[PDB]
């Protein structure tokens, strides 16, 4: 308890908090989607509801440490409102995400982060023909709302979504679940903005 | 980090919040519209409600630096509770917006801020005749709920709503949408208020 | 600012925040409604939805200063929390209200008050017979929670409400509405506690 | 104002908030409910809606004053935040209460405080029969969740709800309506726990 | 009132707040649930709602005293913000948890904790067939979200879930209920993570129907 009391102070307490990446100082979050549960689709409003878990990964400098001065500490657990978490958003939501996990992340000694956030999210999207062999497709794009290219970019590990903890009594069978990086461009500003496409292919199980 | 930690520090933690405009110091907000969505319309009691994103610009001394006493940083993002921002609200709204993205601001160097709040409203509407070819005209007045004219002025940089992301499967497609000027008049008050009245016709799409 | 950021310092910063009235000091709140809409009825349960704003009036020597001293500031707009605001509650609600306008009020230099607050309010209220030409009446009382009479007096500056901005498309048409003082008592005090009736008579609109 | 900031200052200001009550030192907690209206039952899932005022009383010697040294105020409304409250809790609701007044409680200078949140509570009850002439009965307790009968007792005053504000237009007439100090036991813990049992007879009204 | 005050500005005032368990600090934390409603199926999206209440316990060497030292003091109700609490969390919910009791916790001398939320909850679960005599199972794990078995261990007392204050009128009667430690693991992360297994197997309350 006692060394690890003596880290955090050490890295939270003497500093400002990091104010967020820079055109100088640049930070890749690579994201990756394990997808639960279709739980729901609105065929009167086209909104879909998904719960999903989003693994988040990224690397500060500020968050180092030399786990010999720390009793050879090299990971905690921290709560994530004590660091800089990247602003990823859904594009085309209808209703605020819902949080079903605890906001806590997991910092190692070389300055890497793991937050996976649980969510539940209404997004746009036509179930029009789900009751179907061929199913729909839907897509929503995940990304920084405020930080461009030049301050955030996106990758991902595998362009596969995890579908190996999806509920097997579901209503909707998923046909094909990706995710994959793009670049896109908004009216408000000349620079480019990176996202995640998470494209999923579903129908009812039969 | 360093020099923007610094930034922030000088613009934030020195002087007393800026303490919003004033008859002396007016300001002018420009506002924009990117219509999302018309998730749904609700005949049993006139309301419907919008997707949208709401682009607002100001201008203060206070947040001005010089770039080069600051590692030549130009802009910088930072939450909107460190700053003042305007209390932009819809008139005719039936339950509290809802907040679709992260409550964070874009400074820049000249003392401009960028602020892109995404929401969801519900307000009255009577959607009537949605099923027609012909749709209905739908109207919400945007302005400051408790500055007037002399505090806080509004513009836009165009009458046209940016329609360029507007979802291409939702039940209703957008026939026009303008977002324009006016000024009014309120028992409580004898000064002008000013707002942006947003008008969307719409129909059921084919 | 520098005139306003001082006197909000001087008003604010130096003093405890006034303690609310007291039998020795007491005070009278100004209220009046403006009804917007009637959004809906449920004849399953005898509620009734109203959206309106209450304007709120009150008076302290502890908010007086000369406009001299401060630049010839006469007002100045501040958040509700800064300030002690009345506990103005619905005697018969049947959820919370729910807030529809920032929570801003606006002091002038004689130390008077204007608040007002936006409001989404469900009450008790049986529709039955509101598709009818002679409509319903129905009935909800404002005041106080916790201060009786000798604490919070109220009053109206016109019994009628304010039916000027009421939505010309709601599903109902307002026949009357009125707004009237009246003092009640309760089984755990026995002080008279001050209360508006807010009487509303409507129809299904033709 | 100056006697009562001077008043609120030495009570609360001085001396770490109190600790809630303890084996040594224990609390009794008068309970009584006024009841305003059984607004729905749900038949599909045994649940039903009552909206409520609880009045709490108990005494601390810890707000305790003699008036004469504070101007001769007798007592004052402070926020509930201000002051130790007991933690009475509904042991059979099926959602959050919902709360519907002001969170302020009147404390006097005998050390005694008076608290009256009015709440909106769903709880489990079968309402099946409830159109028939001789209706139902639900009952549900209230009592601390987490202070047993060493530190928290309970009482009434009367064994009677006060009814005499239940709503006269409601869809259910309240045929008897009792409120009764209970001791009980639970698995976790070796010490009684008191609760109220509130048992309210009700059928559809004629 | 005296003694409690002191005692708990030396317990949480002086010191750093508990940074949690760590893998040279372990913990294990015992999960137990009393289940009282299952309030509502929803078969068109598979989701079912229960309330119950899951009594946790653990122990911190950080909230020992000494009773002789403060007047006697045993045990103390403190709000569950003044201490660290597991992340305790169902793996397969569709809503975020309400809260249906106070967020208040008993700490006592030997420096165990004893924290028993009250909760709702809407998870995963295909109902069809509830209405027959055989009834449905269902399942939720309930675990840390992010300390691995090397941080925090889970047990059970018992294997039987109480259901001695099931609502007796609820739509549905509870044929079975048990809950069981288990080991998972997940794609982030090599360690093993532990869970138990809340399974559930329920019908609709019918006639006075039998079980058979
Ligand atoms: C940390 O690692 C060093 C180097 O191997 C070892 O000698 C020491 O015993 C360890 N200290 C602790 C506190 O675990
Ligand atoms: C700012 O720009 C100048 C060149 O235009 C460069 O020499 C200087 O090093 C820059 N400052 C920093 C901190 O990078
Ligand atoms: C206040 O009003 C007086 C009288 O007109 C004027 O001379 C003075 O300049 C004003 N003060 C400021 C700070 O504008
Ligand atoms: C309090 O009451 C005493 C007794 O009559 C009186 O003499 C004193 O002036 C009072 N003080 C105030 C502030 O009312
Ligand atoms: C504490 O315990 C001792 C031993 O039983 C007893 O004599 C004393 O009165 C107790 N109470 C205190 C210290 O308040
Ligand atoms: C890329 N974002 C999404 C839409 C607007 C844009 C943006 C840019 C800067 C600050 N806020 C929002
Ligand atoms: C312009 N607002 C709209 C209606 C009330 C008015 C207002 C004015 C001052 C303070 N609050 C609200
Ligand atoms: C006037 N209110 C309505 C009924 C209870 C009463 C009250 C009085 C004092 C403190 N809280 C509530
Ligand atoms: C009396 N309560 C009701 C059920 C559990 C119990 C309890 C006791 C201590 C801490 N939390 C809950
Ligand atoms: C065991 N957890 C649940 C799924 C991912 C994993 C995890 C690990 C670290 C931080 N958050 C979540």
């Amino acid at each position: 308890q006692a060394n690890l009391m003596r880290l955090k102070s050490d890295l939270f307490n003497r500093s400002p908090m990091y104010p967020g990446p820079t055109k100088d100082d640049p930070l890749t979050v690579t994201l990756g989607f394990t997808l639960q549960d279709i739980v729901k689709v609105d065929s009167s409003t086209n909104e879909v509801d998904l719960v999903y878990y989003e693994q988040q990964r990224w690397k500060l400098n500020s968050l180092m440490w030399d786990p010999n001065e720390y009793g050879n500490i090299t990971d905690f657990r921290t709560s994530a409102a004590d660091i800089w978490t990247p602003d990823i958003t859904a594009y085309s939501s209808t209703r605020p995400v819902q949080v079903l996990s605890p906001q806590i992340a997991v910092v190692t000694h070389d300055g890497s982060v793991m937050f996976i956030p649980a969510q539940r999210l209404s997004f746009m999207c036509d179930p029009t023909g789900v009751d179907s062999e061929e199913g729909v497709t839907c897509a929503v794009k995940f990304g920084s709302w405020v930080y461009s290219g030049f301050e955030i970019d996106l990758k991902t590990d595998t362009d596969q979504v995890d579908l190996s903890s999806y509920y097997a009594s579901s209503k909707y069978e998923i046909l094909s679940a990706t995710q994959t990086r793009q670049v896109q461009h908004y009216s408000c500003c000349p620079e480019p903005y990176i996202d995640v496409n998470l494209v999923v292919k579903f129908r009812e199980r039969r």
